[PDB]
Protein backbone atom coordinates (compact mmCIF):
# COMPACT_ATOMS: atom_id res chain seq x y z
CA UNK A 1 0.00 0.00 0.00
CA UNK A 2 1.17 3.56 -0.48
CA UNK A 3 -0.66 6.81 0.00
CA UNK A 4 -0.80 10.10 -1.84
CA UNK A 5 -1.34 12.63 0.97
CA UNK A 6 -2.34 15.51 -1.33
CA UNK A 7 -6.12 15.74 -1.66
CA UNK A 8 -7.93 15.73 -4.97
CA UNK A 9 -8.38 19.46 -5.66
CA UNK A 10 -8.99 22.03 -8.41
CA UNK A 11 -6.17 24.44 -9.33
CA UNK A 12 -7.25 27.66 -11.16
CA UNK A 13 -4.55 29.88 -12.69
CA UNK A 14 -4.35 32.50 -15.44
CA UNK A 15 -3.21 31.86 -18.97
CA UNK A 16 0.55 32.33 -19.22
CA UNK A 17 1.19 31.59 -15.51
CA UNK A 18 2.65 28.38 -14.04
CA UNK A 19 0.47 25.73 -12.45
CA UNK A 20 1.94 23.68 -9.61
CA UNK A 21 0.08 20.33 -9.36
CA UNK A 22 0.99 18.70 -6.09
CA UNK A 23 1.51 15.01 -5.54
CA UNK A 24 3.18 14.05 -2.23
CA UNK A 25 3.35 10.47 -1.03
CA UNK A 26 4.25 8.21 1.83
CA UNK A 27 5.32 4.55 1.69
CA UNK A 28 4.29 1.42 3.56
CA UNK A 29 6.95 -1.01 4.82
CA UNK A 30 6.63 -3.53 2.02
CA UNK A 31 7.19 -0.91 -0.73
CA UNK A 32 10.75 -2.01 -1.47
CA UNK A 33 10.67 -2.05 -5.27
CA UNK A 34 11.89 0.68 -7.64
CA UNK A 35 10.11 4.02 -7.46
CA UNK A 36 8.04 4.67 -10.60
CA UNK A 37 6.01 7.88 -11.06
CA UNK A 38 3.80 8.89 -13.94
CA UNK A 39 1.35 11.70 -14.66
CA UNK A 40 -1.49 11.35 -17.18
CA UNK A 41 -3.70 14.06 -18.73
CA UNK A 42 -7.32 13.82 -19.84
CA UNK A 43 -7.80 17.17 -21.59
CA UNK A 44 -11.12 18.96 -21.58
CA UNK A 45 -10.81 20.00 -25.28
CA UNK A 46 -10.28 16.54 -26.88
CA UNK A 47 -11.72 13.01 -26.27
CA UNK A 48 -8.31 11.42 -25.60
CA UNK A 49 -7.77 10.21 -22.06
CA UNK A 50 -4.99 8.87 -19.88
CA UNK A 51 -2.16 10.23 -22.01
CA UNK A 52 1.29 10.05 -20.35
CA UNK A 53 2.95 13.46 -19.93
CA UNK A 54 5.87 12.58 -17.65
CA UNK A 55 7.54 9.48 -16.21
CA UNK A 56 10.18 8.79 -13.58
CA UNK A 57 11.49 5.18 -13.91
CA UNK A 58 14.88 3.49 -13.45
CA UNK A 59 16.08 6.70 -11.74
CA UNK A 60 15.61 8.68 -15.00
CA UNK A 61 13.05 11.34 -15.90
CA UNK A 62 11.32 11.27 -19.29
CA UNK A 63 9.40 14.53 -19.76
CA UNK A 64 9.72 16.16 -23.18
CA UNK A 65 9.81 12.66 -24.71
CA UNK A 66 6.02 12.67 -24.32
CA UNK A 67 4.41 15.08 -26.78
CA UNK A 68 1.58 16.35 -24.58
CA UNK A 69 2.77 19.53 -22.87
CA UNK A 70 6.29 18.96 -24.32
CA UNK A 71 8.71 21.58 -23.03
CA UNK A 72 6.27 22.70 -20.37
CA UNK A 73 5.76 19.94 -17.82
CA UNK A 74 8.55 19.02 -15.41
CA UNK A 75 8.92 17.56 -11.93
CA UNK A 76 9.49 20.27 -9.29
CA UNK A 77 11.50 18.42 -6.68
CA UNK A 78 15.22 17.70 -6.91
CA UNK A 79 14.64 14.54 -4.78
CA UNK A 80 11.57 12.60 -5.97
CA UNK A 81 12.55 9.75 -3.66
CA UNK A 82 11.77 12.00 -0.66
CA UNK A 83 8.04 11.70 -1.41
CA UNK A 84 7.51 14.62 -3.84
CA UNK A 85 6.08 13.73 -7.25
CA UNK A 86 4.73 17.22 -7.92
CA UNK A 87 4.90 18.88 -11.31
CA UNK A 88 4.87 22.38 -12.75
CA UNK A 89 3.09 23.22 -16.05
CA UNK A 90 4.60 26.46 -17.42
CA UNK A 91 3.09 29.10 -19.71
CA UNK A 92 -0.41 27.81 -19.20
CA UNK A 93 -2.59 27.45 -22.26
CA UNK A 94 -6.39 27.02 -22.48
CA UNK A 95 -5.67 23.62 -24.07
CA UNK A 96 -4.09 22.56 -20.75
CA UNK A 97 -7.49 22.51 -19.05
CA UNK A 98 -8.43 19.04 -17.84
CA UNK A 99 -7.87 16.30 -15.31
CA UNK A 100 -4.31 15.32 -14.40
CA UNK A 101 -3.65 12.04 -12.61
CA UNK A 102 -0.54 11.37 -10.52
CA UNK A 103 0.39 7.66 -10.30
CA UNK A 104 3.03 6.54 -7.78
CA UNK A 105 4.27 2.94 -7.64
CA UNK A 106 6.99 1.46 -5.37
CA UNK A 107 6.39 -2.27 -5.73
CA UNK A 108 4.11 -3.63 -4.62
CA UNK A 109 2.42 -0.42 -3.51
CA UNK A 110 0.43 1.71 -5.90
CA UNK A 111 -1.58 4.91 -5.47
CA UNK A 112 -3.20 7.55 -7.67
CA UNK A 113 -4.75 10.96 -7.26
CA UNK A 114 -6.46 13.43 -9.59
CA UNK A 115 -5.93 17.20 -9.80
CA UNK A 116 -8.32 19.33 -11.92
CA UNK A 117 -6.78 22.31 -13.74
CA UNK A 118 -8.72 25.34 -14.99
CA UNK A 119 -6.92 28.11 -16.92
CA UNK A 120 -8.46 31.59 -16.90
CA UNK A 121 -8.29 34.14 -19.73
Amino acid sequence: SLSITTPEEMIEKAKGETAYLPCKFTLSPEDQGPLDIEWLISPADNQKVDQVIILYSGDKIYDDYYPDLKGRVHFTSNDLKSGDASINVTNLQLSDIGTYQCKVKKAPGVANKKIHLVVLV
